[PDB]
């Protein structure tokens, strides 16, 4: 996350850490048993980290648990982003309390200017490279449709969104690929991606979740 704030542990209880001997993507809790991320954030033997602040120290408030299963979207397009989503198991469930907690789905897509929490990890820096080992915060707007096809035109998607500033200087990119966009209580986003990072008149670029409710519902419900 470039240009934001440190959240203060435990304040987002629903971020994920996915690691595979590091911290490698975000992700977020959606009830005890499942997590949702970014399906370029698919590898093989994930370790799903609950309750983290300092992913480097052991601060006490943490679930380490295996995941037992990965879901890529069908219809995930590796080369354009579009259907960036993956639904990932937990072996076991997770314990929810105060810092553990699940994020309700949208019954609704979310409207341009409505101000959402992106949340994650990664790279704090817009040219050259810095990895804080705190969660740290972004809020955003949710951008209209036209000034995010504007920014990468025939790029966008109906299954993508923009959020953040056109000026550049905030915004997530390698600052937590899978992690969330929380926006009036639901989980409306997943970072995917967006070139550069907080570059004037590139926004980053966001998995709509709104659009893909029925398929979560189902897939949890018969895996
Ligand atoms: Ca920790």
């Amino acid at each position: 996350i470039v240009g934001g704030y440190t959240c203060g542990a435990n304040t987002v209880p629903y971020q994920v850490s996915l690691n595979s001997g590091y911290h490698f993507c975000g992700g977020s809790l959606i009830n005890s048993q499942w997590v949702v991320s970014a399906a370029h954030c698919y590898k093989s033997g994930i370790q799903v980290r609950l309750g983290e602040d300092n992913i480097n120290v052991v601060e006490g408030n943490e679930q380490f648990i295996s995941a037992s299963k990965s879901i890529v979207h069908p219809s995930y397009n590796s080369n354009t982003l579009n259907n960036d989503i993956m639904l990932i198991k937990l072996k076991s469930a997770a314990s929810l309390n105060s810092r553990v907690a699940s994020i309700s789905l949208p019954t609704s897509c979310a409207s341009a200017g409505t101000q959402c929490l992106i949340s994650g990890w990664g790279n704090t820096k817009s040219s050259g490279t810095s990895y804080p080992d705190v969660l740290k915060c972004l809020k955003a707007p949710i951008l209209s449709d036209s000034s995010c096809k504007s920014a990468y035109p025939g790029q966008i998607t109906s299954n993508m969104f923009c959020a953040g500033y056109l000026e550049g200087g905030k915004d997530s990119c390698q600052g937590d690929s899978g992690g969330p966009v929380v926006c009036s209580g639901k989980l409306q986003g997943i970072v995917s991606w967006g070139s550069g990072c907080a570059q004037k008149n590139k926004p980053g670029v966001y998995t709509k979740v709104c659009n893909y409710v029925s398929w979560i519902k189902q897939t949890i419900a018969s895996n």
